[PDB]
């Protein structure tokens, strides 16, 4: 009933330290006052790491140039999923780190992560040698490893998308959903889950497998989710766990970004699920 | 930046005290070891209140007779939603109190509640004079009122059900879902949300409005959810907040229970949403 | 088993808010890295209140002038008692607020307080209408009132001083101590308590009564404790609770400060105990 | 900024597990309701370990025989130092384990420990191969090792006793105290510390060194502290750390107990300090 503690490691080190320190602060603070507050906590923790030169934030129009300067670029969403504060659904924080220099392909990521503020604050992190899952130990004030080299199932049994947009679906989404509900091979239909908070839905996709979609649709031809600080980081994590992440027409990490608040479609998860979605597009 | 504390009140009092004490213990402990553990914490907290005579638990075949005896009956589900432990989705605890004497109509409830183990542990409670929402303050070890007399919206804009069971839907569910996605009156389609944990989905239904369904279907003609300790308590809370709860053919609280682990269909939420569902059945 | 919360009140308001916010941060962080850290947390919380113009800190040679400027002066000791970090003895934080303008008599204090970092973080605060005791509720992140208008006993039964300095005592300390151990009126001797951390010893003096001494001695003719940010604040709190605080030759709050790091002797507590000490000096 | 956890080990194992589980509960609960409550938590945690046959508690007249029976005896004080609840001084819990069978010499201890409820809950534990110090991590609900094989200084510079009992001192205490205040070898006098809570004073003695005394005196010829569940356990811990513990006339661990609530004098700490005290007795 007793434990020993040991330091763990995956300038980059100091940067992640400070990004984790901001996440701890965000955790405890979990209204748009909250967005404003989360934003400043990340920007000032990150600047003071002396590890950054450029930040892109979901809450700022323009890139933020550090005075304190280091070699890394960070694109982040400091608080995502806030339309769910009341229902205690888990909101999250998303970040990707690079060496504008924030308009690089996701291919170039050196580190990325998300935090999920649930009954425990969980962080998925990767530095390019797999995904590790941590939980925040608020007593210690430190992140404790819970799962090393997390791998996603080859094929799952859950599909995750807002089916209330059915009337707006493109033809490949319509087909794919039809296949999940009415399998043509004698298998049982997939179950459906959709929390409405991207980090909560992605995290479930990692740990139980299956597929998550926020595809193009009639109302939103480029999707809703943001390339630099939502889609690229989760595509990186999911790919490091053995999954796939596509826009429908190319890998998310291969998209050349055209603007820092650019949106793209996002389909990710277990690889054989994503590949079946892609087969619906090719038609 | 400073506060004062005052005691709040809605034998019954001692019983709720002990039910709240079990919820605190359950909270902190959030594998079927966990189910076993939650079960014993509730049974022994409840027996020692000296306020009970009969308990029905989701985890026990037979009713449990208290040796210590008082005037109240309690039907409870000590831990619901466990298929979601990993994805940090909020699991819950559900209870209803009555004065077998556990086979009474929901109409006879004297008190009911749920707890939702999210980033905060929230409890919805009613003693028949509305719904109050509390949060667990683990420092104090006590529940703090956050919202008095919670009211549900007359009509919402979210529908909540596993649409992966489409191939098994009865005709009224098929129609209703079709209406939410393809409104015939020029309105925008409803959004869809489904966490897959009944307390998390019901709680969202209370606080944002709309509708939650686990109706009859081809695989499960009596639904999945359990009348005594899942459906009746949430129907009571939702009705105390101004909503409705139906099996499709009658109010949940009016169903005469035939066995303590009986299942029924469950459709609840904003009243005009439920009434529109009922209009799909009458056809 | 349930509670309601209500806001409590004693520019000044914003200042105390920020001083309380620094105390929360200090609490959690409880090595001289820690001193450095506590210092910056107070200085930057206090500056940003936009309520200050001058700060005196135990850790800074010179007064710190705020750029952000308001009407209040604050003398503080951000972390006192650190020679006791290991033995879990409670360390503290001490502050006094005024309207150099930090060289005012204690008579001029508008507010003062201490925090004691024990199993709970306790704050004694006064704004000149008595003393209120609060505990930090780290869940809420807020201070909860536990005792209103705290009054110290007229006479206690504990005396508190480092008796290992006996060989250095001045004659009045020698006499007083002799009286506590060998009462000449048939009463039992006082008990002795000395934690070696000024805030822990003062706090015990408030809540149980008796007397606390760090008098002049041969090694230290002006005592050890610092007038601006140790002695004046605790003299203010203790006097607001009905006690007395003397240097041996005058009330602490009447001493005209000659330098911001000036030391003075300190004898405080229950009034009849202090008056008996003063009777030993007059001889 | 990240950590990994590993299980640590020093029927005996299950017993310590349950003793640690009681300490966690006691911690959080920190009035004699509290004594009653702490007592029951230990007795019922300990019985259910299925590792015990006999318990001696400070709060029970008679030994408690377990129905559930195992090979170990436990003498404990579930809550000590309660006259200090207000002043946040650390109260503690003390226990010793043996294989009446509770009237054994301290020499026979198989394990012993104390917990100190300060800003962190600390446990000193030994199973006969030195002392290890742990802190309670309430988030994890588990004890984390902070210091392995703790050793006490050969000689310290603090002496700890209620000097308000001077008029009642026996001649050897009078002499020893005189030596600490007026060293005859040109050295500086020792400093004095006395919190008035035995576990807080013993713990300081371990971690900073020096000496702690609750000797015989005129009012109390057998001292105050209790042999089975106060004096023997701390003598065991202190001796495992390289110190000494004497009654003045023999080692505490060598005293043959005559009754389960027997008192003895207690002088412990750094060995050269204890030996100097013993030199004052031999005269």
């Amino acid at each position: 009933d007793m434990l020993t503690l040991t330091r763990y490691v995956m300038e980059l080190t100091q940067l992640l330290n400070s990004m984790l320190t901001a996440i701890k602060a965000i955790s405890s603070a979990v209204v748009k006052k909250l967005d404003v507050l989360s934003n400043s906590l990340v920007i000032n923790m990150l600047q003071s790491s002396y590890s950054t030169c450029v930040l892109v934030s979901e809450e700022n129009k323009d890139a933020i140039i550090t005075a304190k300067r280091g070699k890394y670029v960070v694109c982040f969403d400091p608080l995502d999923g806030s339309s769910n504060i009341d229902c205690l659904a888990s909101i999250g924080t998303i970040f990707a780190i690079y060496r504008k220099d924030a308009l690089q392909c996701g291919r170039n990521i050196v580190a990325a992560g998300y935090a999920l503020y649930g009954s425990a604050t969980l962080v998925a992190l990767s530095t390019g040698q797999g995904v590790d899952l941590f939980m925040l130990d608020p007593a210690l004030g430190e992140f404790v490893l819970v799962e090393k080299d997390v791998k996603i199932k080859k094929k799952g049994k859950i599909y995750s998308l807002n089916e209330g947009y059915a009337k707006y679906f493109d033809a490949a989404t319509t087909e794919y959903v039809q296949k999940k509900k009415f399998p043509e091979d004698g298998s049982a239909p997939y179950g459906a889950r959709y929390v409405g908070s991207m980090v909560a839905d992605v995290h479930r996709t990692l740990v139980y497998g299956g597929i998550f979609l926020y595809p193009a649709n009639q109302k939103s031809p480029k999707g809703k989710l943001r390339l630099l600080y939502e889609c690229n980081p989760v595509a990186y994590i999911i790919e490091q766990a053995g999954g796939l992440a596509t826009t429908g027409t190319q890998p998310v990490l291969d998209v050349k970004p055209e603007a820092i608040h650019q949106r793209v479609p996002l389909i990710l998860g277990s690889p054989e699920d994503v590949q079946e979605y892609l087969t619906c597009v090719q038609k």
